[PDB]
RNA sequence: UUAA
């Protein structure tokens, strides 16, 4: 419990506590003993054992980070995986340690794998079991993500090419079918797979990682199919970053452990011939034309437990602009601890093998990370309508209603149940719940007060198991064509509406909204929210909303199918009642009125 | 117990 952020043990065989199976989070779980850094970690309550480590590997690429968050200025709804990654990236940067969930992104991943070298998606739709990770499944996802990001990067607004320009490896595929006759394809590949290697020089110059990259960039094999065709692969490109998918054998995997300093912090290299080998900045360059220097930016290692469980962790380097320095971080699921370079590169530990190494251009690893509000954003969907249904007495916004930093308006959202506890395997944990409706009403004092402006039902094609409108207000017609007299729209657009609001600094009021933000998968700052459940709180025993609608003023909002519209309305005018009682000196004089009167009334009065 |  106490010393779990210890990331080393004196025995090469004992796995340090920082690398082992964290306790499940499944209710006010306090994360401060697990992360003292200003860099958030990710909630492990997801379907995928492996993607968590990879997202962290990617968040600290300055060049890919700055792009994925960058495209959030514009409204890119159809490219689900890239803008949801952007919402996640923007989330992690601003939480500054606060726990993050990748739930939204994981839903978009499973969304497109369930849609149809198509064999990539089918294999990656092992979202369902996840021995918790199998061999080469991380590298399979590293390729899948980079591939399906670049495909989506062509469908932006003002279509950009940036990710290809840095993960683009021009692979010449020359298949010598006959003699004096060879066919060649040239494919742009996002990652470089170091896989399936035969008897290979590993001993002489020396035992470092560099030759392994060399073979994967210049090699031609004598195995195919009744022909046994021999085929040529070489890359005429040294891109800004190099995502290496390491995939070896366990025999080859413990020899590499014993060669000390097997990785390389920084390497330099160019292409002299149409082959490619790089030196160790030992200036062994036989000829010279444009030179490139690469430092290691991060990598994802697989941890085999002392109890023989498996997880993935992420080592990362980040440069500081106030002083020339490299800080190295390791990311267990929500365990984030700052460690020294020496321990971050060491591979002598048998329980640790590398799976996805990435190298990055030196001059642009030392490039800063830029917020999305470094740019200026399209806020249009706040003042427009984007409905996917045929088609709620609400009125839309007007440009004189430009929400500024501090606009107090009320929010309430409802969700539905898809999969239950699904537990007792290691107690497995409750996983699935998806949101369906969300309403934001005007709470700025004026002619337009208490008036809703967004009341949007969310599309959902997935299987519903419990609808439960005694608490949700969802008519079963939550599928896109058969609109339940409702304005159904995609999940991505109304996330943007909420995101834009907290991004500029609106103040949200409502009842237990941190729970609501947990389900819409967003993090609002502590000071940008007025929770009536926290204001009228007596240390415990969170009071109802129907009770206080009845016991603090005259409405009776109980026993009706909960209508997100008016529960946000009820929450709005209560935060104003809390304000009249706080401006006067009767705060606790009125606080002790009703939970004293409710204890003799069992906290439930006639409706 | 809000929350659902």
């Amino acid at each position: 419990t106490s010393d779990i952020q210890t990331y080393t043990s004196i025995n090469k065989y004992e796995v340090p506590p920082a690398y082992s199976r964290l306790p499940l989070t499944s209710d006010n779980f306090d994360f401060t003993p697990f992360n003292n850094t200003e860099y958030s970690g990710l909630d492990p309550d997801v379907d995928n054992h492996y993607t968590n480590a990879i997202i962290q590997l990617y968040r600290f690429i300055p060049e890919m980070f700055n792009f994925v968050v960058g495209c959030l200025k514009d409204e890119n709804f159809e490219t689900t995986l890239l803008t949801d990654l952007g919402y996640l990236f923007d989330m992690m940067e601003r939480s500054h340690g606060k726990i993050c969930s990748s739930s939204n992104f994981q839903a978009s991943l499973k969304s497109l794998t369930d849609k149809r070298p198509q064999e990539h998606l089918e294999e990656y739709l092992e979202s369902l079991c996840i021995e918790s990770i199998k061999r080469n499944m991380p590298q399979k996802f590293n390729r899948f993500l980079l591939s399906q990001l670049i495909k989506e990067e062509a469908q932006t607004v003002n279509h950009n090419i940036t990710l290809n320009q840095c993960f683009g490896l021009e692979t010449e595929i020359r298949t010598e079918c006959s003699c004096d006759h060879y066919d060649t394809t040239v494919k742009l590949l996002p990652s470089l797979s170091i896989s399936g290697i035969n008897k290979t020089v590993i001993k002489q110059l020396g035992q470092n990682i560099l030759p392994y990259i060399e073979y994967a960039m210049k090699n031609v094999t004598q195995k195919n199919s009744t022909e046994t065709i021999t085929q040529e692969c070489t890359v005429k490109n040294l891109p800004s970053v190099l995502s290496l998918e390491l995939s070896l054998l366990d025999t080859e995997f413990s020899n590499i452990r014993s060669s000390k300093n097997w990785l390389t912090s920084e390497f330099y290299g160019s292409i002299i011939k149409n082959k490619a080998v790089l030196r160790s900045t030992a200036s062994e360059l036989k000829g010279t034309s444009h030179i490139f220097k690469y430092e290691l930016n991060g990598y994802v290692a697989k941890i085999t437990d002392n109890n023989n469980e498996t997880r993935l962790v992420t080592y990362v380097k980040k440069y500081n602009p106030k002083e020339n320095c490299f800080k190295w971080l390791m990311f267990n699921d929500y365990l984030v601890v700052e460690i020294t370079e020496e321990e971050a590169l060491k591979m002598t530990y048998p329980w640790k093998t590398p799976e996805i190494i990435i190298y990055c251009d030196a001059e642009e690893l030392r490039k800063p990370f830029f917020s999305v509000d470094t740019y200026s954003i399209n806020y249009d969907i706040l003042f427009r309508d984007y409905f996917a249904n045929g088609i709620r007495e609400y009125k839309l916004l007007t440009h004189d209603e430009a929400p500024k930093s501090g606009t107090l308006v009320a929010i309430d959202a409802a969700f539905v149940s898809l999969q239950s506890e699904l537990c007792e395997i290691d107690h497995i944990r409750p996983k699935r719940t998806a949101l369906a409706r969300i309403s934001i009403i005007r709470g700025e004092e004026g002619e337009l007060y208490g008036v809703p402006f967004v009341d949007d039902y969310v599309v959902n094609t997935n299987h519903i198991e419990d609808y439960l409108t005694r608490y949700s207000g969802i008519l079963p017609g939550d599928l896109d064509p058969e609109k339940s007299t409702k304005r159904l729209v995609r999940r991505n657009v109304v996330y943007r509406k909420v995101w834009l609001l907290m991004q500029l600094g609106c103040v949200f009021v409502g009842h237990g909204l941190n729970n609501d933000f947990k389900h819409i998968n967003i993090n609002v700052p502590r000071n940008q929210i007025r929770d009536t459940a926290i204001y009228f709180l007596q240390g415990k025993r969170y009071l109802s909303l129907r009770y206080l609608a009845y016991v603090l003023l005259g409405m009776n909002i109980q026993e009706g199918n909960h209508d997100s519209i008016e529960d946000a309305h009820t929450a709005l005018i209560l935060y104003k009642k809390y304000l009249h009682l706080k401006e006067k000196a009767i705060f606790e004089k009125v606080l002790n009125s009703v939970y004293e009167e409710g204890r003799a009334h069992n906290f439930k009065v006639p409706e």
